[PDB]
């Protein structure tokens, strides 16, 4: 029993994290096979970062001017293209500790794992939510660039982020490894807008639902609602409205708890409408929108990884 | 930028985790060098956790009956021992996998990294405090025990912790990995009360700076304090007692924030007092005790390990 924010162990992705050096500008790289990935502003300097023209930047740039070190050794780059805003250097190894892997772009609301980075060594792992706006709220200093977020099935890594920016607002931006920002974002140092954040509503019911698992029930009540009828409360909070596809996803948590899934929104209407008042759930003393449904049944039936 | 509750990379961990059998239990051990380390109720049904003599079960135990499993690896145990209330298991094979280590008993307060396992494969990684009254406020399933908890040092790991119980109050004890359990607590499937549980003020109060760092401002007042002050608000609180070493310890995030401990101190004697109002301090409307100072320059500072 207990529930805490459980990143995926961070092994698998520790082996292929290098360091990447162009000019004086130096971040994190990815090694799988013999390719190695990184944000594409490696190419500039800090002045470049304020309007850069990434296609004339590469063109100054030859194989050769890449410096990526895999801890001692170092590789040999014999290829480089660019790929939206991700950089693909063709290196003369294959990395021997390459995981199964995928590249998956993740939907908001969503969870992974990111391994925070410094000059290709690792320094901490930390579960995170893709935000509706596209944003995630890390804790990546200088040098972070280029660390990835991913998510393991069994013996497969989902890599699913890479990390590219601090917006002026503090919060981060980035691609998948296709090289695609999630949100509306472009690797330029310049003022940019990310959304009206909202709540992560079908999460803080999975988690309710962990709530109740794990012995906490006060906020249950038998009243009712219908799906229409919690939307129309929820978007005044400025909570995601809850689909269908959102109820059935929680269908097993309904089905281990004997609570309908309308009645848990029953009981979170309440909990917006009310507030909390001085009580606590799973410890917290707001609603957690970082969990999905798919995070609580892994936690709590002890799913692992190979 | 950014603060999140982040553990240490568990790739180092992940390479000594096994699984040890003995009759129909089965759990996680710790294997480094030629030794396995497990928690001796491997050697206990069920009934026997009732009221186990651990010296009597051991007796009827031989090195054939403990099957050590080691991925699809089985090691082969030529040797047991019993020391404190973990098991050793001499097996013919070194982990060619053993990082650098220490096993150290941690102090109240002190923070670690869990690697949650199942079967002796890891399921996940997250944070702990070890709280003032020798507990932990955990993850752990049906078959957990024997994860262990750790904190990283460049390349060497600190074994602090294993996993042995859940008392019937939901939260989590077990031992170093000499096998002392922190606490009063027994390998019994009994009634056992812990100590009253109090805040860790030194670590809400590193905390505290860390806002300040990542610009959450807004509960700095305009009042100092002496630390008997403090320390009456402090008590009455259910907060830990602050003494000349933790004010000593805070010294570097003073001298970075500008912000004297004692300041920072009658602030957060305010918070005791006044409470929150509905507010949130780096997301939460709760003071938050598990990070350490360490914890936050590091953090802040992004120390990497191998």
């Amino acid at each position: 029993s207990g529930f805490r924010k459980m990143a995926f162990p961070s092994g698998k992705v520790e082996g292929c994290m290098v360091q990447v050096t162009c000019g004086t500008t130096t971040l994190n790289g990815l090694w799988l096979d013999d390719v190695v990935y990184c944000p594409r502003h490696v190419i500039c300097t800090s002045e470049d970062m304020l309007n850069p023209n990434y296609e004339d930047l590469l063109i100054r740039k030859s194989n050769h001017n890449f410096l990526v070190q895999a801890g001692n050794v170092q590789l040999r780059v014999i290829g480089h293209s660019m790929q939206n805003c991700v950089l693909k250097l063709k290196v003369d190894t294959a990395n021997p500790k390459t995981p199964k892997y995928k590249f998956v772009r993740i939907q908001p609301g969503q969870t992974f794992s990111v391994l925070a980075c410094y000059n290709g060594s690792p320094s901490g792992v930390y579960q995170c939510a893709m935000r509706p706006n596209f944003t995630i709220k890390g804790s990546f200093l200088n040098g972070s660039c280029g660390s990835v977020g991913f998510n393991i099935d069994y013996d497969c890594v989902s890599f699913c982020y890479m990390h590219h920016m601090e917006l002026p607002t503090g919060v981060h931006a980035g691609t998948d490894l296709e090289g695609n920002f999630y949100g509306p974002f472009v690797d330029r140092q310049t003022a940019q807008a990310a959304g009206t954040d909202t709540t992560i509503t079908v999460n803080v019911l999975a988690w309710l639902y962990a709530a109740v698992i794990n012995g906490d029930r006060w906020f249950l009540n038998r009243f009712t609602t219908t799906l229409n009828d919690f939307n129309l409360v929820a978007m005044k909070y400025n909570y995601e409205p809850l689909t269908q596809d959102h109820v059935d996803i929680l269908g097993p948590l309904s089905a281990q708890t004997g609570i309908a899934v309308l009645d848990m929104c029953a009981s979170l209407k309440e909990l917006l409408q009310n507030g909390m008042n001085g009580r606590t759930i799973l410890g917290s003393a707001l609603l957690e929108d970082e969990f999905t449904p798919f995070d609580v049944v892994r936690q709590c039936s002890g799913v692992t990884f190979q």
